[PDB]
């Protein structure tokens, strides 16, 4: 049943991957459930070299040399839910040879030299999941291929070339949870881009050339996860994110963002982690009501001076703190929000600490007050913080070191403090 | 395609019928269903042909529903049906009538029902027949003739039942079964031919059994890769105990009352790289793994073993994970030797110091438990060379100081309970 040099298992799979083959091993079952072919030196495939397997629901062809691939090389596939065709030579999407896969529910293209989408591409596909396009030359959302594939529920375009998304290029995918765009070039998203998406959950426009904030996303409004993370964005609107309510993480970091409307991370009540860094010419703090169920928040690379008081009575849920590198002078208590495990306030210009600014905060394992200018410490600030594996107050003014208890700490780090006594 | 109000229905012709407290099937659903689950529904019994108008019907999932017995003609149409659950039900015996005919039946789960016999017919052409699950139920021995029908079986459950003997030649039929589960059955006999045939197995389950003795049976297991016996009544590991299955990669034998092991009982094994011994009470003596070298985890602990011998080391260069706790170890030969070592559990033993070369040269080294000793003193440079060190116990000791180099870095340094004066002060 089992040919020479693959290997054949309990379910009716054989792997002849990575055997030196340039063609279809001949001699395996016809009841082969799986076959895989990956890393293997196939340059070329003939007319339906597959046919023979009428009961074949996964083809890997990944990592071979395969250049092009005649229409007919699979035919007596209509049973195939998989096929992965990553890692090789194809210069252009084998739309032919994918005519008559009926069943198919992923398809793997991704990292291969693909320039060129043929308009018929994935005519046929009604049943498709997963479409991976990612890590080729694609020079353009290929629409016409894409309005074939109405059950899709998954794309990747990431790591191409493509410059602009224009109006209604997704428009016919309904089921699309999950759209990833990073790495690419685009400068330009038409205000009608996202039309027709009303399921999408997840977007990554990451490591792409975008100027404006992308309102785009308003046609978005199953939105949960959203990345725009290095961008060349300027400004973040009040009014950002007014029409998805339902975002529970958002990523603005690596943008010059020079600006940022005070509310516009006003009222999400689903959102739970985010992040903004390195926004240099930002003044200020965000106005953050309805947003209570917070759970990680990340502000760096600003201005601010400060934290109001509601911060910690309205945020329990607040876990992660990554207040550093902003211009910070002064520090309100932090007892109210009870689930802080970790607390970064480094590279500011913040001065001095008093007792119950840390009081009560029981599951707090991580405090960075290093490379402040704090020029003194209250004794009983730290009594009470146990879980506190870490607390850095190096490189301050300090001339005293406190406790306790300090005492059991994995780590204390006093590095770099003036002290005078010590010296001695 | 028309989905019942119930159902959802997929794109390949599955329907989810499940959880809508359904009596019977619901009518309406296609004629092209390729899969039917009816699980979690109130059905309690079904008719004659409820599945004959699903000619291209694979899977049929009826678990857990109230079913008591199954009109012998209430498969008869699926010829196509490669998956049947029938667990969690009231099944009081194994319905060999309603399972005749179904010939493409891959998979077949009985399991966790109240099955009492199992009809001598049963299973009668399920010639491609590969799971069979008859575990959680009440029988009292292993269906022999039933069994003797399925020449392809690679895995079968009859475990959690109330099997107390299996004679010779009971699975003498089923030389594809790659998988054997006895567990939990109140077996205290095997007999000595009971897995001949049994020659692609890989796996077998005697945990939480009634055995006196150790399994001779397992003579007939030449492939066999996996043994448990664990949580029986064995007293003694006799020599030449697995010198028909030199394959052997993992057994596991704690939870037995082991007086002893035979002295060539675990030798030349070159395919062990797992070897679990724990509760062992009247153990004196660390075992002889002569020939056996490419351990990977050794656990041997609940003994009388009061040191380990200087070869050890020397030959095991495989061993990543060595747990010797609960023992009376009173003395450490040097560890150098076992250069791939990652986890060395110490604690409960009786040691009292440790050397500059005990632990030299661990380079992998994260985790080392010696609490719970002896311990009066600790040279300093003993645990320099560890640059992998992130997890060392020392507490319960007797310490009266502490070596801090190498120390440093440590995610875990535990200290409690020794007695340190300076501190104290
Ligand atoms: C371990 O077994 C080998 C081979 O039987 C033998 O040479 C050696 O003495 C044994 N070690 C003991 C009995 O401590
Ligand atoms: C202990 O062993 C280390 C590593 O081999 C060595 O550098 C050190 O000098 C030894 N110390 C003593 C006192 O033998």
């Amino acid at each position: 049943p089992c040919p020479a040099p693959c290997a054949c298992d309990l379910d009716g799979g054989a792997d002849c991957s990575g055997k030196g083959l340039v063609t279809v091993p001949d001699g395996l079952s016809v009841f082969t459930h799986s076959l895989d072919l990956s890393m293997n030196n196939i340059t070329k495939l003939p007319e339906g070299a597959f046919k023979g397997f009428p009961y074949l629901e996964e083809l890997r062809l990944a990592g071979n040399d395969l250049s092009i691939i005649h229409p007919m090389a699979l035919s007596g596939l209509k049973e195939l839910k998989v096929l992965t065709l990553q890692n090789n030579q194809l210069k252009t999407v084998p739309s032919e040879s994918l005519k008559g896969l009926v069943s198919l529910q992923s398809l793997r293209l991704d990292a291969n030299h693909i320039v060129t989408v043929p308009e018929d591409s994935f005519e046929g596909l009604v049943q498709l999941r997963h479409l991976w396009l990612d890590d080729n030359s694609l020079t353009e959302v290929p629409i016409r291929p894409l309005s074939n594939l109405p059950s899709l529920q998954a794309l990747t375009l990431a790591l191409n070339k493509i410059s602009h998304i224009p109006d209604y290029a997704f428009s016919n995918l309904s089921s699309l949870v999950v759209l990833h765009l990073h790495n690419n070039k685009i400068r330009t998203l038409g205000p009608h881009c996202f039309h027709g998406l009303d399921n999408l959950e997840a977007l990554d426009l990451n490591y792409n050339n975008l100027i404006d904030f992308p309102d785009s996303i308003r046609s978005l409004p199953n939105l949960k996860e959203l990345g725009f993370h290095s961008n060349s964005i300027t400004i973040i609107p009040d009014g950002a994110f007014v029409k998805n309510p339902l975002l529970r993480t958002i990523h603005l970091y690596d943008n010059p963002l020079s600006f940022v409307g005070n509310s516009a991370f006003q009222n999400l009540s689903d959102l739970h982690f985010l992040i903004i860094r390195g926004a240099s010419n930002v003044q200020w703090f965000p106005n953050l009501t309805g947003t209570n169920n917070l759970e990680s928040l990340t502000l760096t690379g600003t201005k601010i001076r400060s934290i109001p008081i509601k911060f910690c009575q309205e945020q329990k849920m607040l876990r992660t703190l990554d207040l550093s590198y902003n211009e910070i002078s002064a520090l309100v208590g932090f007892e109210g929000c009870s689930s802080l495990e970790e607390v970064y306030l480094q590279n500011n210009q913040i001065q001095e600490v008093q007792n119950e600014t840390f009081q009560g905060l029981a599951a707090l394992r991580m405090l960075d007050l290093s490379r402040n200018r704090i020029h003194t410490i209250h004794k009983e600030a730290f009594v009470t913080l146990k879980a506190l594996t870490n607390l850095d107050l190096s490189f301050n003014d300090l001339t005293a070191f406190p406790t306790a208890g300090l005492h059991g700490l994995n780590q204390l780090k006093l590095t770099g403090n003036p002290n005078f006594k010590e010296t001695l």
